[PDB]
């Protein structure tokens, strides 16, 4: 897989942006993961740790997996970076997303959020306390 450019335009929510790619608004929804929507529990804890992330990042990057670039709503699928950090792995890793949504030939990165979400379930954080 490979990084690309993209900009911020609004935090939405604990797994969507609005980020503008190639140019062009588009909502992202992240790959591999379910955050709580945000009428739900530790749903607001997700959008605000979401937030801070892409907010604050200097430089956030896309990157699409091997499959669907899009799905059925128009939305992006990709992996998104925050000055090199990926955000849906520190999700995970903070108990504030499950790993889900794994489709065949889109799943890159399951074994590498698997293990973030082991280690987020060991230390009970969020959503496993
Ligand atoms: C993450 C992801 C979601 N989706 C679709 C499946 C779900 O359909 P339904 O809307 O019919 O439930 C929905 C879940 O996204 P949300 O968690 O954003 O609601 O988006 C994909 O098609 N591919 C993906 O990789
Ligand atoms: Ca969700």
């Amino acid at each position: 897989l490979h990084k690309e450019p993209a900009t911020l335009i609004k935090a939405i929510d604990g797994d969507t942006d609005k980020l503008m790619y190639k140019g062009q608004p588009m909502t992202f929804r992240l790959l591999l993961v379910d955050t709580p929507e945000f009428n739900e529990k530790y749903g607001p804890e997700a959008s605000a740790f979401h937030k801070k992330m892409v907010e604050n990042a200097k430089k956030i990057e896309v990157e699409f997996d091997k499959g669907q670039r899009t799905d059925k709503y128009g939305r992006g699928l990709a992996y998104i970076y925050a000055d090199g950090k990926m955000v849906n792995e520190a999700l995970v890793r903070q108990g504030l997303a499950k790993v889900a949504y794994v489709y065949k030939g889109n799943n890159t990165h399951e074994q590498l959020l698997r293990k973030a979400e082991a280690q987020a379930k060991k230390e009970k954080l969020n959503i496993w306390s």
